[PDB]
């Protein structure tokens, strides 16, 4: 739970230590009031104005239906996603500043950025891993905008599993708080139910050799003969 300040030094006194000795990292006010007030008021807009999914379908009467985490995919370049796009360009400056010093990792790309609004409804996301199976990503980048966000009242904890260790991570999806975690089995992790209207922003950076040996694996094409 580091307090956050430059790039360079949140990633070189605090980021990079971290997650070599833990594999889990949290930044408190990364980017400040003002301008996480101004990504919640884009969230909010996207969901407002309906370009959110449904909800991943928890219970299956369609009418009865129960519905979970609403996802949108925002490259940072749509109009009104302004300041989103400066998160995603803020997260790259600090993985660029952390470059070789997270495990043995070489970062070389990330996806889009993946927009998740649980909408209160006592739905949560069940224990997973995020790369279980070698697709590239290392690691797992998650900014959350809930303004005075009570666990208590409302839920909606991430608590991760950290491998071999006998204890939860429990984190509360504070405004204007980053969290980093390894992607792979490491961190197994859950959203606990959310009784309020619960935003998240997630990245996932690549690791260039895992991920260059992902695509053969994949194969998605193809060159013609
Ligand atoms: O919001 C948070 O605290 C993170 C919750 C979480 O793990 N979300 C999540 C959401 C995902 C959506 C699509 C594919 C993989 C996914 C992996 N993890
Ligand atoms: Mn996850």
């Amino acid at each position: 739970n580091g307090q956050t300040l430059p790039a360079l030094k949140l990633a070189l006194e605090y980021i990079v230590p971290c997650m070599n000795k833990h594999g889990i990292c949290v930044v408190d006010d990364f980017l400040g009031k003002e301008t996480g007030q101004q990504i919640g008021d884009e969230v909010r807009a996207l969901h407002d104005t309906g370009k959110f999914t449904d909800g991943q379908l928890v219970s299956q009467d369609s009418s009865k239906d129960i519905r979970g985490d609403k996802i949108t995919w925002i490259e940072g370049k749509e109009p009104g996603c302004e300041t989103i796009g400066l998160l995603m360009s803020s997260m790259d400056d600090l993985i660029r500043h952390c470059n070789g010093k997270l495990g043995s990792y070489k970062i070389n790309g990330r996806t889009k950025a993946m927009v998740a609004c649980y909408p209160g409804n006592g739905t949560g996301y069940v224990r997973h891993v995020d790369n279980p199976n070698g697709d590239g990503r290392c690691v797992t980048c998650i900014y959350y905008l809930n303004k005075d966000w009570d666990a208590k009242v409302s839920g909606g904890i991430l608590r991760i599993f950290p491998e071999g260790k006998a204890q939860f991570a429990d984190i509360e999806p504070k405004f204007d708080r980053l969290l980093f975690f390894w992607s792979d089995r490491r961190n197994p992790h859950e959203v606990q139910p959310a009784y309020a209207t619960r935003y998240a922003i997630t990245v996932w950076y690549f690791d260039a050799d895992e991920r260059a040996r992902a695509k053969v694996k994949y194969l998605t094409g193809r060159v013609e003969l």
